[PDB]
């Protein structure tokens, strides 16, 4: 469970950074 | 595009909430 | 819509960073 948790948290962070830049690119439009 | 990103942020927020519940549970377990 | 979306994304990133810190603390405890 600890291994899965660390993996899911790191994936969530990378998805959050991706969405933040996608939102910034939309704000440009 | 706007609805796509609104949908994504609600999906990620839900995953974030459930991970916080899991963290809470494991913190309890390792401290008892 | 944009400002509510931005607000949610910031919320999300603050939660992901909080979870990252909590996972590191638990990993040291374990």
């Amino acid at each position: 469970r600890m291994k899965q948790l660390e993996d899911k948290v790191e994936e969530l962070l990378s998805k959050a950074y991706h969405l933040e830049n996608e939102v910034a690119r939309l704000k440009k439009l």
